């Protein structure tokens, strides 16, 4: 069934790749933000996660929706796990020059997210009206993990997220996570765990881990074979399968935005499930581009099985269950399950329409 899947993959490639003014209007906004935050007391160490990363699209169908992360280095951090949750933490400080820059947001020993996300929101909203180039509107609708959302002109839309960076070892709830040893090798997993980790706020004053940088690195070096996709002798469909899980869910989320049943689902749940299938199917031969449709079916199948059983291990923190009934109720997962099965049986109609 590769014919129709390819056609949808091509439609989407041609709008990512198409000449767009958006990325420019974004870069100039973030560049001004950075220098205005950098000469400030609390944010002098702010930076962009990457460079050349003004164009990260979480919404694979919506190309005018951008996502930027600003990172801040926190040296000698004290992490405390909240309520045995495995994945949510308080931040505190070892205090060497016990007047570290962030000291103005403390609460006894515990670092306050919501205060930071206000001096941050206010410092940005300050230099936003100072902007004379183009139009910039920020809305502070609740849910501050897409913390600050800027709107540039009418179409294009930017989500600014602020993250803490630590260069120490990943927290101990990740110790058994990232089980890539039989796929990407034990020595790549060590290499990856030598990288820094990042914290963002939850919605209490708790923080969660952000592994987008590691996803990115897996996705750009994703084969059991070192030369995967450096050719078309050996071009695989891993990335394409991920794109079709993402597009499947954005389309279902959009088609059913009126009713509320899909609101807790995000691309994070799709990425997670996908990598678990990469771990189950570690050989490049199990991802032949000839077999796009079969491999996609595996992904859809596996995800649906997570829903019905209410189990989807975080890829990095094996004890944390993304589909726990306390995180997402049975009603919802049972709803997503039915909707997807209706797609799968009908050769996914949600695709030929845009
Ligand atoms: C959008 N959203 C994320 C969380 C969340 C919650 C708890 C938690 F521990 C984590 C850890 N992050 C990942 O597992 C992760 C996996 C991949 Br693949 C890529 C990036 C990632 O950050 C995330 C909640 N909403
Ligand atoms: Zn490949």
């Amino acid at each position: 069934g590769a014919s129709k899947l390819r056609a949808v993959l091509e439609k989407l490639k041609l709008s990512r790749d198409d000449i767009s003014t958006a990325a420019g209007m974004v870069k100039g906004v973030v560049d001004h933000l950075l220098l205005r935050l950098k000469c400030d007391s609390a944010f002098r160490g702010v930076g962009l996660l990457n460079t050349g990363s003004y164009y990260e699209h979480v919404k694979i169908s919506a190309p005018n929706e951008f996502d930027v992360m600003f990172k801040l280095e926190v040296p000698r951090i004290q992490l405390e796990e909240y309520s045995n949750t495995r994945a949510y933490y308080f931040v505190k400080f070892k205090r060497n020059p016990k007047e570290n820059p962030l000291s103005q947001f403390l609460e006894g020993e515990i670092l306050s997210a919501s205060k930071m996300l206000s001096k941050f929101r206010k410092i940005i909203k300050e230099e936003i009206n100072d902007i004379k180039d183009t139009d910039v509107i920020m809305k502070r609708k609740r849910g501050g993990s897409p913390a600050v959302t800027l709107l540039i002109s009418e179409k294009i839309s930017v989500d600014i997220t602020l993250a803490l960076e630590s260069k120490s070892s990943w927290p101990a709830s990740t110790q058994e996570g990232l089980r890539i040893q039989n796929w990407l090798s034990a020595k790549v997993r060590k290499q990856l765990r030598l990288k820094p980790f990042y914290l963002v706020p939850k919605h209490e004053e708790t923080w969660r881990l952000s592994f987008s940088h590691i996803e990115k690195e897996i996705l750009n070096n994703h084969g059991k074979s070192k030369t995967c996709c450096e050719n078309k002798e050996e071009k695989c469909c891993r990335k394409d399968c991920l794109k079709l899980m993402k597009y499947l869910l954005e389309q279902l989320k959009e088609r059913f935005k009126d009713k509320k049943h899909l609101d807790k689902f995000s691309s994070y749940h799709v990425k997670t499930a996908f990598f678990h299938v990469c771990t189950q199917n570690p050989q490049d031969s199990q991802w032949d581009r000839k077999d796009l449709g079969l491999c996609f079916d595996n992904c859809v199948t596996y995800f649906l099985q997570c829903l019905r059983t209410e189990k989807l291990e975080n890829y990095f923190i094996p004890e944390f269950n993304l589909f726990s009934s306390n995180l997402i109720d049975k009603r919802s997962k049972e709803f997503l399950t039915k909707q997807i099965e209706y797609e799968r049986n009908n050769e996914f109609p949600v695709f030929d329409e845009f």
